[PDB]
DNA sequence: CATTAGA
DNA sequence: TCTAATG
């Protein structure tokens, strides 16, 4: 946790290059373990050999270990941090709508620039061209000051669709969180559940209204379960004009949400745990259900969740609050 | 690990 | 269809 920093740091940073500038899975894959391993080991490496001993851990990152514990660097580390072509794909991959691939076919095409992104608008399809026109809002965090005003206002509309829609939005948000990066609303329906051949409309018709008063400004992927955009707070009675936010709706099987819920709001930490729990309490969760636990080594069986709590309470736990799902 | 675009 | 990108 700070005894092998570095060491997976570094490891981290070498795969992660593998992976999007070149195209090795494998030694991207390698990094990767060696990273998760050495993570784990429960003293001060000392030398590559040391090192070596684990598993996944090969000469040539024992090799890049001893360099650098010998020098506070990498040589290869160096020449990467520095390579133009490599720096300029770390960044491509900014826009939201961009990954390694397209990015590294721009600079072979060589869009190296935010600028060129904008020359090249036509060589872009529409997430990408939000993506790049929202580029400066999408990187900035979400004021929980803005986040409930954003908020009040889809209850508002769901509610006003249909009062039958149940809606949550959940993530750190929902954890109490200063600031958040997107606004997650988890969505369900009575009328929308496991069988009952969906109702697509259901979607559909909150996206409406959303955009219907100037919410929505923006669709990234709209789908049957799920939609993906941009949305936006009235900016007042001007000078103050609001960023435009990342926004995501899923619809939910009635019948499913509170797991789903449940999980969506986190942390990753409380849900492992949470999860690690179920299992000695003869359960399993995951995001939909809780199935009861048969010896034979496995066994099915969704339990019935009326919130948070029956949950809790199959599990045999504390509810813990939302606050407090830290871990 | 599942949902959407797109080509 | 497969393959990318997002979460
Ligand atoms: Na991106
Ligand atoms: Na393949």
């Amino acid at each position: 946790e700070t005894l092998n920093g570095g060491i997976t740091d570094m490891l981290t940073e070498l795969a992660n290059f593998e992976k999007n500038v070149s195209q090795a899975i494998h030694k991207y894959n390698a990094y990767r373990k060696a990273a998760s391993v050495i993570a784990k080991y429960p003293h001060k490496i000392k030398s590559g050999a040391e090192a070596k001993k684990l598993p996944g851990v090969g000469t040539k990152i024992a090799e890049k270990i001893d360099e650098f514990l010998a020098t506070g660097k990498l040589r290869k580390l160096e020449k990467i941090r520095q390579d133009d072509t490599s720096s300029s794909i770390n960044f491509l991959t900014r826009v939201s709508g961009i990954g390694p691939s397209a990015a590294r076919k721009f600079v072979d095409e060589g869009i190296k620039t935010l600028e060129d992104l904008r020359k090249n608008e036509d060589k872009l399809n529409h997430h990408q061209r939000i993506g790049l026109k929202y580029f400066g809002d999408f990187e900035k965090r979400i004021p929980r000051e803005e986040m409930l005003q954003m908020q009040d206002i889809v209850l508002n509309e769901v509610k006003k669709v249909d009062s039958e829609y149940i809606a949550t939005v959940c993530g750190s948000f929902r954890r109490g969180a200063e600031s958040s990066g997107d606004m997650d609303v988890l969505l369900t329906h009575p009328s929308f559940t496991s069988e009952s051949t969906k109702q697509p409309k259901l979607l559909h018709q909150v996206v409406e209204q959303l955009q219907k008063v100037h919410f929505i400004t923006d669709t990234l992927s709209k789908g049957e379960t799920k939609f993906m955009g941009v949305c936006q707070l009235p900016s007042k009675n001007d000078e103050k004009e609001y960023p435009h936010r990342r926004i995501d709706i899923r619809l939910i099987p009635k019948d499913q949400y509170y797991c789903g819920v449940l999980y969506f709001t986190g942390s990753d930490i409380f849900n492992k745990n949470m999860r690690a729990h179920a299992l000695e309490k003869g359960f399993t969760i995951n995001e939909y259900t809780i199935r009861p636990l048969g010896v034979t080594g496995v066994a099915g069986e969704p339990l019935p969740v009326d919130s948070e709590k029956d949950i809790f309470d199959y599990i045999q736990w504390k509810y813990r609050e939302p606050k407090d799902r830290s871990e």
